[PDB]
Order: structure tokens, then C-alpha cells, then sequence
DNA sequence: GTAGACGTGGACG
DNA sequence: CGTCCAGTCTAC
């Protein structure tokens, strides 16, 4: 899942189990069931802990906890979701790891790929430094300066689909998406971009982000779509405001644009074994 | 630059 | 059966 899934998720953690006490972590599956995760013993020394708060910056995901007794002493759970985690409030298929809240309150992660991630941290400076690391979140951040664009010679969908140069929080879906409604050609340098196509671009990356977060069905998160349903949306982007009610793929994946130009599935960007796909129209998509 | 890896499929022929 | 497609790390 891109910036939008996982900052929906946080939100829907943050609603169900903010204030609640943490009593354990189960890997019943997974890599984790095989190894520990880093931190994993001396987090569970530490147990029951209350969660503070459930954050994003980009794909990645975090969960704040402390005890009452010793409200400084901050521990955290950092998690990634790969290409197939999810988080439920039901043990789905794939189940990899469970959350046992008092109350007998649970929160699952489901991972068929097993590419997500969990890390325990009883440090506040990791943490942080770990956020510089990436770029500002294309969703929530209303003022990313986007100019930084035109200073790499480097193919747009590349710099976009970097979490770190330019932003973070896009995949290979969303940024498809934005180049088509953008109608910038994959391939065009950053830095042979127009001041107009920057702004077109900041423009459609915004439409776009903001779209899919308010998405109810977008399709990973169907363990969730009973909770999506259930919440409000934060007003990221306040002042862009998409006409269409759910998230819908204009090249990504077909053969065709909604007016008939054909898609080509082409491979731009990685080498050996981590080449991606891009989805873009010839027709539509220019180096102009 | 290039190459490989991490489990587990779904869709299709 | 078979083939191709489906976030990020690491090394020469």
C-alpha cells in the first residue's frame, strides 16, 4: 500500500485503539515466526504498555507507547508494509501477527509476501532520524516545495517513485495515475520539466493522494472496508477537491485510456530483479 | 550501471 | 502443468 492506505490505516488504529493497553504481540507466522523481530525481547519485557498514538510519513507506519507510571520512558513499533500487509480488526488469511489489547481487543497484520516489516525501538532519536530519511508526505504536507524536481536529469516517474528526493508516499499505481492526468510523458527528465508542468504535476500529485485516501474500496484494504466506511477523512489539501466519489485506474494495468488510446506497459525503471512496471499513454503523455 | 534476493499467490494458456 | 505480473534491500 502507497501513502494513502497507510495513512488511512493509522487512522483507523489511532480510532480504535488509542488509550488502550498494549498486553502482547504474537508473530504466530511469517518471517517472525522464524526470527525475532529487532528489539522484540526487550519490547515484551516491557508489556503492558498504553499507545499514545498511531503516525505515518509515507509508507511508513509507527505506533507511540509509554506506561503511565513512567510517562517519559516512550517505546514505539515501527512497521512497513511491503507489497501485501494489511492491518484488520478480524484474523484474516495470512495472518502474521496479533495485537492483544485489554479487553480481550485484538488488531491483526496480515502479509501474504511477508515483505512488511516490524521493528521495536525504545528510542525517540532513532525514530527521528529515521523520518529524515524521507521526503515530506505527499498527502499530508500541503507545502512541498516541488521546483526540487528540475534539478535531476533523471526520468519524472523515477524522482516520484523515490521516497526520499522529492516526497514520499507513492508507488506504482499512483504515480501512473498522476502522470497520465498530468500528461507528462514518464520518461521526461525532471530537469527538462516547464515551471507550468511543475505546477500542473504539484497540482495533479494533490488531486490524486487526496483521492485515494478518501477511497472507501480501493482494493488492498478490503480487511478494512467495513472501518473505512465507518470514518471521516482528515482535510489534507484542503483546497483540492476531486469530482469523483471513489479511486478509479485510468492506465494502470489496462490496455487502454478511457478514450481509446492504447496503454503501454512499459519497464523504465530498476534492473535485475526489481523492475517495475509503468502504465502510461503515448497519445496523451508528451515530452511538453 | 548491472545483477540477484526476500513468501505467496492470481490470472491466464 | 507453464508463464507473467504483483516495496525495498543488497552486492559486483
Amino acid at each position: 500500500p502507497q501513502g494513502p492506505e497507510v495513512a488511512l490505516t493509522a487512522d483507523i488504529l489511532e480510532k480504535y485503539f488509542k488509550g488502550k493497553t498494549l498486553e502482547y504481540i504474537d508473530f504466530i507466522s511469517g518471517r517472525y515466526s522464524k526470527s525475532e523481530p529487532e528489539g522484540y525481547d526487550d519490547f515484551i519485557a516491557n508489556l503492558p504498555l498504553k499507545v499514545s498514538n498511531v503516525d505515518t510519513k509515507g509508507k511508513f507506519l509507527w505506533f507511540e507507547l509509554f506506561d503511565p507510571n513512567d510517562k517519559s520512558n516512550k517505546w514505539y513499533i515501527w512497521n512497513t508494509f511491503g507489497l501485501t500487509g494489511m492491518w484488520s480488526l478480524f484474523e484474516a488469511k495470512y495472518t502474521r501477527a496479533v495485537l492483544s489489547f485489554d479487553n480481550e481487543l485484538m488488531a491483526y497484520f496480515s502479509d501474504m509476501r511477508n515483505f512488511g516489516t516490524f521493528k521495536f525501538s525504545n528510542s525517540e532519536k532513532e525514530l527521528k532520524r529515521k523520518l529524515n530519511e524521507l521526503g515530506p508526505d505527499f498527502l499530508k504536507n500541503d507545502d512541498i516545495d516541488i521546483s526540487k524536481i528540475k534539478k535531476y536529469k533523471q526520468p519524472i516517474v523515477a524522482l516520484l517513485m523515490d521516497q526520499k528526493k522529492i516526497g514520499s508516499g507513492l508507488g506504482n499505481y499512483l504515480v501512473a495515475e498522476i502522470l497520465y492526468r498530468a500528461k507528462i510523458d514518464p520518461h521526461k527528465l525532471g530537469s527538462n520539466l516547464t515551471d507550468q508542468e511543475i505546477e500542473n504535476l504539484w497540482y495533479w500529485i494533490k488531486y490524486e493522494t487526496k483521492l485515494a485516501y478518501d477511497s472507501n474500496h480501493i482494493g488492498y484494504m478490503v480487511n478494512l472496508e467495513n472501518e473505512s466506511s465507518k470514518i471521516g477523512r482528515k482535510n489534507y489539501h484542503p483546497n483540492i477537491h476531486p469530482t469523483e466519489k471513489e479511486f478509479d485506474f485510468l492506465v494502470y494495468r489496462k490496455k487502454k485510456d478511457p478514450n481509446g488510446n492504447k496503454v503501454i506497459a512499459d519497464k523504465i525503471i530498476g534492473s535485475g530483479k526489481n523492475k517495475r512496471t509503468t502504465y502510461w499513454a503515448p497519445a496523451i503523455q508528451k515530452l511538453e
